[PDB]
């Protein structure tokens, strides 16, 4: 215990990746018919980032250090997450086919709010010397989910 | 067909009995149980939300046949928070109580987007006690809310 | 522009400075009778000090030259805050014989109850270079507020 | 002698009242009046909370010589809080919303403290209509603070 405990930081890290995961391996074995698991896979990495927001809320601030060590965790988890999103992309004709375009777009909707909470979250907790990193990394995430969003639009 | 409506009222009426029954036998310990129950609650809300978002509005008829699952599932929710409330001494023993109070203003703002949708979708008739009824509930979770409260 | 404007956190010391030097000028000024102006001075210090809560909560981390340049306005504060609870102490007896001595106890216990929020805030803004004195500094104000929540106290 | 229950109880109407004024003839343009009047309004409360903590419980005869004066006032809140939903339009285009947002949560905090406070000093015959009272002003704040939410 000597130095900084930033195993809540890490916690938070693989409890999203577990969630985007899950919901990665569901989208891609999807081929067609009811979407509702896909949905609560969703459903489940909203809680995971809302849980987030307010397991971080009243830590201190990284060290330069203790930030450079999240480098790592947070731009795979970055991969991961635009990687689901595009493997979502790819099922829009099954999905929009078995009614269930509006309901993956509301749900993205709903990913891109918790996002920002997040994102605004970290931004609080981040030393200025990775803030335009950071910053950087959040911005592509929040793309990545834009994009969704625009390829469910309408449907 | 209402059969969209039908099925979020069953899913959160699951989710909701379940925690009641875990919360009525928990009497101390490990509380990740009750926890997970929570959270299910909030998924099978955010569904809800997800799935009636689009619906058009019930017509009279529509949301008359509506009126006794969503009674019957507001006395279950207004049980749930009096019984988690009651549970207060064992939860926080168990080092829980911010963890409850965590989720319930989670709950709390996935109920109010469900509340909001719910009156854009009621006919007239039904408008008034169907507020009534959602503010019972938002007022009940903000005195679970205020019972965990630094805990 | 190009530095941080930490103008948000001087504008909070400010604040509270201004709310704590009208409580202590009518506290010092005040020799008997009716005390109700002097909690409704601890009301406006205790919205200050909420204000502040709210003010800064989604603000990034300060820097070390950040926090060091606001030591200086720290240190007066907490000089002025120790010095109020001082006064106050002073004039419990006019305060007990008019019949104000819970209702004093009352206003610190609402007073204490938001510096603690303050304070937790302040730890997450913080860098750890500074974690050690913004703690003692904070440990200071407490222990004055508990001087006189004792001294009001069973009054 | 519950001059000074009527005393909190005139001190927050008058607070309640002015911002009325204030907010009805509002139309636009800078809202620092308005802020101010809901810091009086906070600073009333919590001289509320200090004032009744160490009072004992009213007797049923003392209560309802209080029922008037306390139902006047609990319309006049929710006049309040219905007048500052109506006014979300110009409020947000002078960029008060995150201002409101905060203010309102304090009267949250403010308020829900005061009810406490008072569900300890009310005869059972009122219970239940002091809080049904309390809830409503309660669940009010809330859908002020839902209004002005991300603004
Ligand atoms: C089936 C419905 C759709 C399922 C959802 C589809 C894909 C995953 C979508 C979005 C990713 C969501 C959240 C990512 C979480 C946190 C990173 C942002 C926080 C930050 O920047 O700090
Ligand atoms: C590269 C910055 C170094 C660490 C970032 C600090 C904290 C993140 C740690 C946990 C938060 C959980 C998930 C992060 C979510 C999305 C990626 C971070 C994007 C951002 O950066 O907003
Ligand atoms: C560990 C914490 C777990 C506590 C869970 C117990 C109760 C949760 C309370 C309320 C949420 C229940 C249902 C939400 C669904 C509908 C109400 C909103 C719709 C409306 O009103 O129109
Ligand atoms: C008793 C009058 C209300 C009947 C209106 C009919 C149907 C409402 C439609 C869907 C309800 C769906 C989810 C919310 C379920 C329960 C919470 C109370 C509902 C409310 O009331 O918000
Ligand atoms: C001494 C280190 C620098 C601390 C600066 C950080 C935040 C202070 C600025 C604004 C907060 C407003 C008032 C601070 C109140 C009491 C002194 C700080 C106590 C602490 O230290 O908790
Ligand atoms: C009728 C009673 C009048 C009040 C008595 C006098 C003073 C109240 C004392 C303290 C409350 C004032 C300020 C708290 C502000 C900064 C400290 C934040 C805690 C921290 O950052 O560490
Ligand atoms: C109709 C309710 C019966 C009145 C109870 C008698 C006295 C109330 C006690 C204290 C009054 C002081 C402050 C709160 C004032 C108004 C908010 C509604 C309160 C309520 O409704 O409690
Ligand atoms: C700019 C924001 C200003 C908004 C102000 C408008 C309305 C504020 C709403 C409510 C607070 C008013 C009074 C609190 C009084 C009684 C409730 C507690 C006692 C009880 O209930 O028993």
């Amino acid at each position: 215990k000597v130095k900084r405990d930033i195993s809540a930081f890490q916690k938070v890290i693989q409890d999203i990746s577990l969630a985007v995961n899950k919901f990665n391996v569901d989208i891609e074995r999807y081929v067609g018919g009811d979407a509702s698991h896909l949905l609560a896979d969703g459903n489940v990495l909203i809680k995971a980032t809302l849980d987030g927001v307010q397991s971080l809320q009243n830590e201190p601030p990284l060290s330069s250090m203790e930030a450079l060590a999240l480098v790592g965790p947070v731009q795979d988890l970055s991969n991961q997450i635009l990687l689901a999103i595009q493997n979502l992309i790819d099922k829009k004709e099954p999905l929009v086919q078995a009614g269930f375009g509006g309901k993956v777009e509301n749900n993205l909707r709903q990913q891109e709010e918790a996002a920002q909470k997040l994102s605004e979250l970290v931004s609080t907790k981040v030393p200025h010397e990775l803030a335009d990193i950071s910053r950087q990394l959040s911005d592509g995430i929040a793309a990545g989910i834009k994009k969704g969003i625009d390829a469910f639009a309408g449907t």
